[PDB]
């Protein structure tokens, strides 16, 4: 009777992540309902739809969920390109789509509509949290990014947040997306910082292969008194960070950082069931579960207009503590975590030790959905 559709890239390149989203969603619904899978008398049923991270298949799966399966609400999807394609389907069917995990800023910006909410963090939250984490008086930063919208828009968001922190931005380098040799750009970055007083940091934003952090580290930035910094990542990706002891940045999640009853249960039970800790996608799927149950409980209905009214400005509890759907753009505001890398040779990933929890009010996330 409460029918939730999960759209996810169960097969294809994002398979591993999609499976984690599903695990988090089911564990979150279990937690929220004390294992009953019922809410105010309604049995909760989850319908999963594999979109193969293909946008045309995603649009069709979501329509099918709303129209054939009678889903009351949907959560999706793994690929930002698929999620962006899906947004008009929510509007056409007058049903809510809770976006999770897709991060693309445009989902709550230029391409947003009133039926779209998002529990996943957006790419602006990633960049901004990094600026707030590392930006202080006595710090000078140079940035390295790929020459494409993700890189440029990420550095733009970082730069705007950094301006209020007391840190100075010395230079911005943008290199072809396919760059694998960082010798030339590395030297420009080092030359831009080496004579500055105080602390000097190269902050990197990068998607895909190329391994700029390792390649810059191989050039020995410490000889110029320069530190490297980048955002956090999923556990398999953190293996590479074992080469960067003491590196700081900000992350969406690391299992051992948040200390709250929800995360405590999630971590303990996930380890018991699967012999591994929860990751980004697990935490986000859980957050989406909690958003749905809190909304339906508050609305006392699955009517879409009642759900929108209930969800705008709505606080809900997650493994990351409190999240709130901002009324204007329906983006979940949420904590982010300033970390410092610790290298434990017995652990497969670099350990992200807590420096500070960046609370919701510590980050100004721009509102970009005004047309």
């Amino acid at each position: 009777d409460l029918k939730i559709a999960l759209i996810y890239g169960k097969t294809g390149p994002l398979e591993a992540y999609a499976k984690q989203t599903e695990t988090g969603l089911m564990m979150g619904l279990e937690y929220a309902t004390k294992g009953t899978m019922t809410l105010d008398g309604r049995k909760i049923v989850v319908i999963t739809k594999d979109d193969q991270s293909k946008p045309d298949l995603s649009k069709a799966a979501l329509a099918e969920a709303y129209q054939d399966d009678g889903a009351d609400i949907a959560i999706g999807t793994s690929s930002s390109a698929a999620a962006l394609a899906d947004l008009p389907v929510a509007e056409e069917n007058k049903k809510i789509l809770i976006v999770e995990p897709a991060v693309a800023d445009q989902i709550t910006g230029e391409k947003w509509n009133r039926y779209i909410f998002r529990t996943g963090r957006n790419s602006s939250q990633d960049a901004i949290s990094n600026a707030v984490a590392i930006g202080k008086q006595g710090v000078t930063i140079a940035t390295l990014a790929q020459d494409y919208a993700f890189g440029r828009d990420g550095v733009a968001a970082f730069k705007e947040a950094l301006a209020k922190t007391g840190a100075t931005l010395a230079t911005e380098e943008y290199v072809p997306t396919t760059t694998t040799d960082f010798t030339a750009v590395g030297q420009r970055l080092f030359d831009a910082l080496k004579d500055k007083p105080g602390k000097k940091i190269i902050w990197v934003i990068w998607a895909g292969g190329g391994d700029p952090l390792t390649k810059l580290q191989d050039m020995d930035p410490k000889r110029y008194g320069i530190e490297l910094s980048t955002g956090g990542n999923i556990l398999p990706a953190l293996a590479a960070y074992k080469r960067l002891p003491g590196m700081e940045g900000a992350t969406y999640y690391y299992y051992d950082i948040p200390k709250n009853p929800i995360n405590e249960w999630l971590v303990t039970e996930h380890q018991k069931r699967f012999n591994a800790p929860p990751d980004f996608f697990t935490a986000g799927g859980f957050s989406a579960a909690m958003a749905v149950v809190t909304a339906v409980q508050k609305a006392k209905s699955t009517d879409t207009e009642k759900l929108i009214a209930a969800m705008e400005g709505m606080e809900f509890d997650t493994p990351k503590g409190k999240m709130v759907f901002r009324k204007e753009d329906h983006q979940a505001l949420q904590s982010m975590y300033h970390f410092k890398v610790k290298v434990d040779p017995a652990v497969a990933w670099a350990v992200l030790e807590p420096v500070r929890e960046l609370k919701i009010e510590e980050m100004n996330i721009p509102i970009k959905n005004k047309k």
